[PDB]
DNA sequence: GCTGGCACGACTTTTGCACTCGTATATCATGCTGTTGCACATT
């Protein structure tokens, strides 16, 4: 809020926690071998 | 006859010369780059 956001926006600066999005057929995929490291890898095929 | 500006032979001044020894901070906000640590595929 406030604006120091007319220039967040202008500079179109990446926020803290962007929200992920997806391709055409985002079918189940889960995750296959979710080891230690990024868990749940989509893969629609 | 009286006087007042011009040149000459010593003196005096300048100049290249280039040559060496010789007290402090405490604005954040952002983006970019580099180094190191760690997960994944390989023979």
């Amino acid at each position: 809020g406030g604006l120091p956001r007319v220039a967040d926006l202008f500079e179109a600066r990446r926020p803290k926690e962007p929200a992920i999005l997806a391709e055409i057929s985002g079918i189940v995929s889960f995750g296959k071998e979710t080891k230690g490291k990024r868990r749940l890898v989509i893969t629609p095929v």
